């Protein structure tokens, strides 16, 4: 018990967190029809603050309406989203973490319902890609133009700089899960005939392009991240190599770092599920491309974070559905690694 | 699906799970270093755990290289009889047999920790005449003829212990005992080729794991515990390690157990959960040789995690089977793996 | 502070602690009932895992009063060697020797619960001709010169038990076997002085109860498992077992254990951690009998709170140590107490 | 600081003092010359009692080699399971354990001294033929492939020796017997090349010393008896043994242990404390090799002076050991140090 790394500050950009683990975005599905931040969220994201996690971002923020997973998801495409996104920020902060948030378009996949209430398509004028459907159910995708795909690139950068206004100070860029950007990369569902198709630099290019004007607007301080799903696990689709090339680019074009997730982009598909299986995806980034990385994926215990976090395979740990069903899990995980944790005066008799 | 609970192939043989209890001794052997009844209900205990291997304790090669006077032994044939029914009875549990060839260098000698842990003056050897700390002999200098005659008593204790039916060996080479210190600069600073370079650090060391491997068939694989560090400054780093590695594998020694630590105790060690798994993700990676991870591993979740990761492909337990026999059992239920229960006990899970 | 490891004074001896290891059937016996390797090693593993006493699984005082015909027996005399190990290798490793004596009645002759566990078509006894259940073999009721030979059994086996050393002997009258059946109306309808009221079908157990404090010293306490309730309608109620229980009290009896079901199949049982604790607890306060808990008791703060709450004197562990050999040893530090832990272990704690 | 109490490093070994017990004969093994239940606690209690070093009696390398029916033998490999527990029990006390390999030659086959010591006619061997005295058989003079039969014999069981785990092996050419009478010219009046010249009663003898010298590794010393002088007109004397013992080392022998006498009987000893030591004195300081004192060294305070004039390295106790086997640990207090004691004696010292 000399030491524990999970909760030794990390440096990113221009500020220092309390420790090496952040919250994984996470959609409620509790916003208004307009977008707007309401009392879930309100009571969800700063009770997990509380929780010590060095880093909340709050879940996935569509910066188009019709580019929103769910009727009910967050929004940052009007200005008018910013007093609830303000408070948010505020009181993620005040309960200790560092407020940020992922931007996020779901492409085709985009218009379901919430996942309680069926997750069954609602029959939006989803864009993406190609038009090839997610699967069965889902609305045939329209092939998105220049014309389009620079108002989703601008959709992005005003998102971004529209998220900064309220405070957060870290941005994460949704490219995994099969959602909008995610869909541009692998294969699966992106056989485009133009530059932005075919070849392995086309199929990166919008979104290299929408990493670029991101990273344009938001100060080097504040470190820019992006999720990506790794590989989507169906051959003749995007593989783990594939990432380290695109995100040696993504490295080059000053994003600090990379959130590594899998999956998404096709259903039927089998994935390798296992405590910490999508830790190979970030110590290889790390390793082999320089760029730092997050790990995710069935994290659940303070010396499993700690352990990979101490074999270099990662720079932050992100937790999911662990802070779900345990917000205050990261204060229970330092007194558990020998650490006094930074706890709350109202509960310091607790620990 | 778990991966530490997926057959490993190793050499020619095939474990259950990927689990092994990494060597701890006892200090419960005789005067003569025979397996006592500790051993036969120690051992065939953490077998019945789960683990796919069992590595027994540091067994000497020759009474000099033992720890303690209660360290086991395998310099006489007459080992042979209590090692066989330890062994075998390991075998009964479900677990592949192994164990450890070591030699304790300028650290032998020295009392049971329950009684003092103090030294007891023996003639200890070792690469240079350097106490290994305060209130320890110095050792002597070890000769060509001094090191190759040790050498031949790694070479018949690992004749001994396959005639026994141990399916693996492992060479001890590391904390500080004979051949880490070969091995370590702050331990040898000798003047002649078994000092100064690193190659003449590794000379006799790899002296000995070619000779050992010569006498073991390819099927049974050889394994090689080492300090993957010193820990002190200008000493064994991990880079060093990773030359002794690609020159083990070339050797034909089958996987790299990585510790730490050892050659002194003057040093400050960054201790964590799996605070050793950096050595092994370096080896198995860098080099291509396959590893074992051990230090603080105590969860199922975080040692499937370092698997998942390629940070090593065997994962050792030593202080968790100490308080918890049957973790590994229990482990495979908490991973969705049914457990590899004895008829006996399944109505306990 | 915690008070699952403060001593217990039982008779005239003390326990480490307050827990128990709950009788549980191996069915590794030999045809004959010995002591095999495998009780050599289940047992003394627990025994290193602290518990303060061991109670072991029922051994048959006559041959077809097994459940299994791989049961420990303690009829004939040629079981001394075997079961006098037993206790020998159950002492050294810390914990007291304590063994269950038992007579599996009309439930007797099953296959093993991992072979089909179905009935064999013995020549079962009971107190009336009922069947456990449709497929076994209807008990023929014994006579008094019948009953009397399994009287002499159990004292017999009682005698036996304490010159292998075994300082506490339960009594097995709970689970539906033999003395149980007896107990419950369910299947004990007789119509002599041994059926019907509450007092003739309590009387050939307290009989066997009496007979054997009588031939175990003052200093050794005398248990007796019971079923406190038998599920079911018309049967042993809960205030059924307090008179029964104020008699065994007056008989010399030191302490109950009380388990429940058993009797019959066709019944509901509330399923609970510590579901038979009220069962436990109702004893100790209304009759003043000291108590043993049993049911789902798997945490080290569950186990303190019915001692603390005062509900029992003795928490008996069963299924958590067959998953959990050394749990006892790491509830205590998880309770704050050091765990007086073997030496060659106190580096893992 | 005493030096009779400090560690001696004579081979790869260290012994606890500078106190060894001088071989001799209890006529106690068995008809075949195995070790009997006297040898197994004789020696192992004088090991308790401090000596560093145990040189265990003369062993015949032959049948016909042997003192009397009852002597040691290492000549079947059914010696050594007796053997080797001796020399274990000798090395659990305390002290190494070594032994005496000899060869009775023309005073072989004798009673037992306290059963009348006389003759029994054996085919005895020796240099040339003349009787030990009046009374003995007639020795038959030894050709080449005779003289080649023995020194074989002496190297087998010195092989035969260091298997058992004795660490120090002595060869016994004093007092008359085979490889002492071929030194002397009152007993080697021989024509060929084993007699007459020193060099030819030297050669024979050293013949064997060489060939046991190159089974025997360094590590283990190995020791040589010699009567520094026969006491006979004539005859061997002091500077014959500079010459004999100049040549030995090096042949590579370690150590040389002078006594006197035995050749031949019809002659006057200066009896006195310390008689033979200048015989050790004078290998030490002009020959240059490490000697063994001896003869009638009874008291702590002289054995230490003799050691610090260097007279000789090693001091050996004959009948001291035998009227007071614990004569070490009281002789180490004598001179102000702390004996290493057995803790159950820690109170009585
Ligand atoms: C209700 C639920 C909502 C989620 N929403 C998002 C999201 O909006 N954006 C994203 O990148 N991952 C999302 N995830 C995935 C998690 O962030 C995380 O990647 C996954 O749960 C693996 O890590 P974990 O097992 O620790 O939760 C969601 C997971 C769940 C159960
Ligand atoms: C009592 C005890 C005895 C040990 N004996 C040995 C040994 O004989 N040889 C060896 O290489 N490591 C030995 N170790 C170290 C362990 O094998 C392991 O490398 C170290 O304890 C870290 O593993 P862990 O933290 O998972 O237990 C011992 C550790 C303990 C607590
Ligand atoms: C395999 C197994 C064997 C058992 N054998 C016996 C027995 O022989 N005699 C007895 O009185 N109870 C026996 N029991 C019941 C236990 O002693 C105890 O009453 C029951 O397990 C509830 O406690 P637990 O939940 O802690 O295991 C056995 C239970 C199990 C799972
Ligand atoms: C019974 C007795 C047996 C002996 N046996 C041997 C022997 O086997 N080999 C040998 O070299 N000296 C033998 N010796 C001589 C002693 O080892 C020693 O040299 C001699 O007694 C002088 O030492 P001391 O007077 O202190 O006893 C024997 C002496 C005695 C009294
Ligand atoms: N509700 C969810 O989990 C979703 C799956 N992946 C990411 C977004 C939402
Ligand atoms: N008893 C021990 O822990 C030891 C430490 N290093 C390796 C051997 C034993
Ligand atoms: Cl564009
Ligand atoms: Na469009």
């Amino acid at each position: 018990s000399h030491m524990a790394l999970l909760f030794t500050p990390l440096e990113l950009g221009g500020l220092r967190l309390k420790n090496r683990l952040a919250m994984s975005p996470m959609c409620q599905y509790s916003a208004t029809l307009e977008g707007e931040v309401t009392d879930w969220h309100l009571l969800h994201y700063p009770t997990r603050a509380l929780g010590g996690v060095g880093l909340i971002l709050v879940e996935a923020t569509a910066v188009e309406p019709l580019g929103r997973i769910s009727p009910y998801d967050l929004g940052i495409w009007s200005e008018d989203h910013l007093p609830g996104l303000k408070e948010l920020a505020r009181r993620i902060r005040e309960a200790g973490a560092v407020p940020g948030i992922q931007l996020a378009h779901a492409g085709r996949k985009a218009g379901t319902a919430r996942p309680w209430e069926g997750g069954k398509p609602l029959g939006w004028r989803v864009v993406g890609p190609s038009p090839i459907p997610f699967d069965e159910g889902y609305p045939v995708p329209e092939p998105l133009d220049e014309a389009g795909m620079e108002r989703i690139l601008q959709a992005f950068v005003e998102g971004a700089r529209r998220a900064l206004r309220a405070g957060f100070q870290v941005i994460e860029l949704h490219m995994a899960h099969g959602y909008l950007l995610s869909s541009f990369l692998s294969p699966l569902s992106n056989q485009r005939t133009d530059a932005y198709g075919g070849s392995l630099e086309n199929r990166m290019r919008f979104p290299l392009q929408v990493a670029q004007a991101v990273r344009e607007v938001v100060p080097r301080e504040l470190p820019l991240f992006v999720r990506v799903s790794a590989t989507d696990w169906g051959e003749g689709g995007w593989s783990l190599e594939d990432t380290l090339a695109f995100a040696r680019r993504l490295k080059e074009l000053g994003v600090d770092l990379l959130d590594c997730s899998s999956g998404g982009v096709v259903l039927r598909v089998r994935i390798p599920l296992a405590p910490g299986f999508q830790v190979p995806f970030a110590d290889a980034v790390r390793k082999r491309v320089g760029l730092r990385t997050g790990a995710v994926g069935l994290i659940t215990t303070p010396e499993q974070a700690e352990t990979l976090l101490q074999a270099g395979s990662a720079d932050l740990v992100l937790l999911g559905r662990v802070l779900l069903r345990d917000p205050y899990f990261p204060l229970r995980a330092a007194k558990a690694l020998g650490v006094a944790p930074e706890v709350p005066p109202q509960y310091q008799r607790g620990f």
